[PDB]
């Protein structure tokens, strides 16, 4: 009989689906609690979850016939991989398909705060335009921007904001050459307090690791510019939310630009949300059409593969992969 | 020593301490035209900060007048005709705002596309989920259509070509067409192919009588349903009529506007009532570089010709001979 497919959540483009629907049954969950996916899981062999949805230890131990679980996208911190290398279960991702897109939505977000856009539109609309008369917007040439994480879109977002705007540009990344950096027109610091010290824009581009974890916190704060911003479209456990609001109510920065959260989605009556200079968006930065389809075809034809027993190109517990020979032979 | 009259106070205190090194300064605040006339028949030099009046009736009655200074580019509320005729020279200071024009026009260009102000406003009302309903634009291999292709008109169309990746088509009968050619965008002879082919029209032309109303109801119908315009060049060049019926019947997506006509818009604007409008109250020129260069340029002009030297941006020069007649010789 054809394998089963569960999609904790749909797929940003139905292309995936599709290509799902030619060999195996799918079924689709909007927002499931726990136990929707425990009764949905048990008899399928492959399962994809859309951000932020979660699947933990106990739901992939009840799956008895799992050989894949894809991720929407690069990010895996919603999945518990242990669990799954446990079992010889392969986890795959689905990266880099929408580099192009967050480059994109972070220069909107840094240009959207040097201008105080959404704040200006708010004001025109209600009939304070003349607001105008104590209004000085940033020019953003020759201010510099720190990149935290050089990879894909931070080396992206530091090339754009050098040719599109004459922004001096600095990164940290441990993990990088700093060719890399070079490259594209940027400066890569040893140093995360030199970057903090020495930039007006700081954007976060990392991966979520135990290092990355809460690394935004009040101590990094207190060494930022009271007058710049921080920019976050990577993960939201990188920051620390409640620092952020401390940070933003004793004036030891300017203001910031969130595309991700913690917990994800925020709460109703997030403090935040009363903020000057803040701009937010519901973790759009990476879905645009193209970048949609490109992330569904990934995400469908792997989970395909990994049933065939061919091996995906985006593994990321390559360990596990003798363990899942070993019952699928 | 000499009087200078400033209409106006200048964009940056830097210029009137130039002047008042030299000069005797008076200035006025938005002034009656007989509050000017009391003033002006003892000084040698007068500033008119946009979009102040110097009637001809108010030059006749400055008998030692020289120069006059506007604050940008624009002369049109200068009698420039009684100026020549009494031998004073006027000045205006054309692009000390370029960079911080495009920059402003990046930041709507991309906001448009990003829905970003009214995202903004969905998180904040925790309606997070808006995400499962709207994808933003992604603006690779988009097409640009640039409206006038001068100093605000290159740069944006450089930029969003190299740093965007988008195709950029231009409409200017005043230029070459090898002035497109340099910086990777295409002049074309007719208005309607640009209009078809462009998902976003962004217009950067001088007002003139051709250009007066010239984005109407017949040019929104041939722009794509999809397409939004952006305007910060002159309030005029739209008819905000026009505008207001083409988003209603949804003949364009929607438009980022620094500009108005009338300016100020009025409490009861219909472009407040509609979604994809971005609104800014005319502060595209607005930098603390652009104010301190024009101050300057301003300042240094009005210093030349006190001296005696021509200055760079002498809207009469045909006046010279006879301002030679009666202040040198
Ligand atoms: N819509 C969205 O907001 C969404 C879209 C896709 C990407 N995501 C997120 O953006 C982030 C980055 O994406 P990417 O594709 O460029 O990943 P990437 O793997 O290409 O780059 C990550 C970079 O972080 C760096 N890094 C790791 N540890 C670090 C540390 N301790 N200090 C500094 N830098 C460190 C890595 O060396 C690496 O260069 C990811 O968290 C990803 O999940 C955002
Ligand atoms: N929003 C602001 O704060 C403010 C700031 C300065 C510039 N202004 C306005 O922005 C606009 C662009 O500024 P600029 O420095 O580039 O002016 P510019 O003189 O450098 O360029 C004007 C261009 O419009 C073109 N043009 C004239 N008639 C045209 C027509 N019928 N069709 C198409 N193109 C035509 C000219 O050939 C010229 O290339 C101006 O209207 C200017 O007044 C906005």
């Amino acid at each position: 009989q054809k394998p089963r497919v569960l999609l904790i959540g749909k797929m940003y483009d139905e292309a995936g689906q599709k290509l799902l629907e030619e060999s195996t049954n799918i079924e689709i969950l909007s927002n499931p609690t726990p136990e929707e996916i425990n009764e949905a899981i048990q008899e399928v062999s492959g399962v994809f979850v859309r951000y932020p949805n979660n699947l933990e230890a106990s739901s992939i131990r009840l799956a008895k016939h799992l050989k894949v679980i894809s991720t929407s996208g690069f990010g895996t911190d919603s999945i518990d991989i242990m669990a799954a290398t446990e079992q010889g279960v392969i986890v795959v991702n689905n990266p880099g398909m929408s580099t192009t897109a967050v480059a994109e939505h972070t220069l909107s977000m840094i240009l959207a705060l040097a201008k105080k856009l959404p704040f200006l539109d708010h004001c025109v609309k209600k009939g304070n335009y003349l607001i105008r008369n104590q209004m000085q917007p940033i020019q953003l040439e020759n201010k510099t921007l720190g990149i935290v994480g050089l990879g894909r879109i931070g080396t992206l977002v530091a090339h754009k904001c050098n040719l599109a705007l004459g922004m001096r540009v600095l990164a940290y990344d441990p993990y990088v050459p700093a060719s890399k950096a070079e490259t594209v027109g940027a400066t890569l610091l040893k140093d995360l307090d030199v970057l903090l010290a020495e930039s007006d824009f700081v954007s976060l581009h990392t991966e979520l690791t135990s290092e990355t974890r809460e690394m935004f916190n009040i101590s990094v704060f207190k060494k930022m510019k009271p007058t710049a911003f921080l920019i976050n479209t990577s993960r939201g456990k990188v920051v620390c939310e409640k620092d952020l609001g401390i940070a933003l109510n004793q004036k030891l920065i300017s203001g910031c630009a969130l595309d991700v959260f913690e917990p994800e989605p925020p709460a109703l009556d997030n403090p935040l949300y009363n903020f000057e200079n803040v701009i937010l968006s519901p973790h759009l930065a990476g879905v645009t059409p193209e970048a949609s389809l490109a992330a569904a075809v990934s995400a469908a034809n792997q989970i395909l593969q990994v049933l065939r027993g061919e091996k995906p190109p985006y593994m990321i517990n390559p360990e596990a992969w003798n363990l899942f020979h070993h019952h699928h032979h």
